[PDB]
């Protein structure tokens, strides 16, 4: 309506019913938009992010859409602090849903979630845009199960140079290859890397990568050419997949489509 573009949601048409958790935005909750259709509710922590770039990268957000990727569905704007709305995720963060042993996953399921990932991330790679930041912690899970991949590109718009700088303390160098810690070149390999990564995660229950190491032995570890090895869980077949994620030179890194094709094969085949 009259004072509203089509990426912005007039706040007056949320209610509020339950707080989901915190991220390195602040608070999240679960509401209704027009008392109906359930939404997430992100509130931006005062200086947290740089707000106009963030609202003008939105209007392209609103636009990718595909059913593996948590849709945006519009930004509150013009008060403190803003909202960012969003698909309600019901089964919450992927990391802490892998860590609860209650859900005893078979294998099938874990490759499952792997390649409800890879979609999206084909299709964000068909768009030519990056996430950035991909790891098990920016997933999310639904009430059905399904895991969708959340805040695609949003660390292009964080405040906090401890995690924007590949030095910083909260810099995810756990999910990042050798020229990203050597000389920030990020690219498509660069979210390649990471998704290898976040397939270890998902095989591995949410261990930590490299739990035994710090930040700065983790790039060494790297940069002299070692990497992660073979979840217990993970067959042969899946962690040749992970694994081809981490060549040393990213021209031969698999793209997405590659990806999803291999994973599909090894679905077919366990
Ligand atoms: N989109 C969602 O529904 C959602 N988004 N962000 C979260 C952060 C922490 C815990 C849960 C959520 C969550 N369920």
């Amino acid at each position: 309506g009259l004072g509203y573009g089509s990426w912005e949601i007039d706040p007056k048409d949320l209610t509020f019913l339950k707080e989901l958790g915190t991220g390195q935005f602040g608070v999240v909750k679960y509401g209704k938009w027009r008392g109906q259709y359930d939404v997430a509710i992100k509130m931006i922590k005062e200086g947290s992010m740089s707000e106009d770039e963030f609202i003008e990268e939105a209007k392209v957000m609103m636009n990718l859409s595909h059913e593996k990727l948590v849709q945006l569905y519009g930004v509150c704007t013009k008060q403190r602090p803003i909202f960012i709305i969003t698909e309600y995720m019901a089964n919450g963060c992927l990391l802490n849903y892998l860590r609860e042993m209650r859900h005893r996953f078979q294998t099938q399921q874990l490759l499952e979630m792997c390649k409800d990932v890879c979609e999206a991330m084909e299709y964000l790679e068909s768009k030519q845009f990056l996430h950035r930041d991909l790891a098990a912690r920016n997933c999310l899970v639904n009430d059905q199960g399904v895991v969708k991949v959340s805040d695609f590109g949003l660390s292009r718009y964080v405040l906090d140079d401890e995690y924007t700088s590949s030095v910083g303390s909260k810099f995810p160098v756990r999910w990042s290859p050798p020229e990203v810690l050597m000389y920030s070149k990020f690219s498509s390999k660069s979210d390649i890397w990471a998704f290898g990564v976040l397939m270890w995660e998902i095989y591995s229950l949410g261990k930590m990568p490299y739990e035994r190491f710090t930040n700065s032995e983790t790039a060494e570890h790297i940069a002299q050419g070692l990497r992660l090895y073979r979840p217990h869980l993970a067959s042969e077949k899946v962690y040749t997949i992970m694994y081809s994620c981490w060549h040393e030179k990213a021209d031969e890194r698999p793209t997405f489509k590659i990806l999803l094709s291999n994973i599909l094969d090894v679905m077919d085949e366990e």
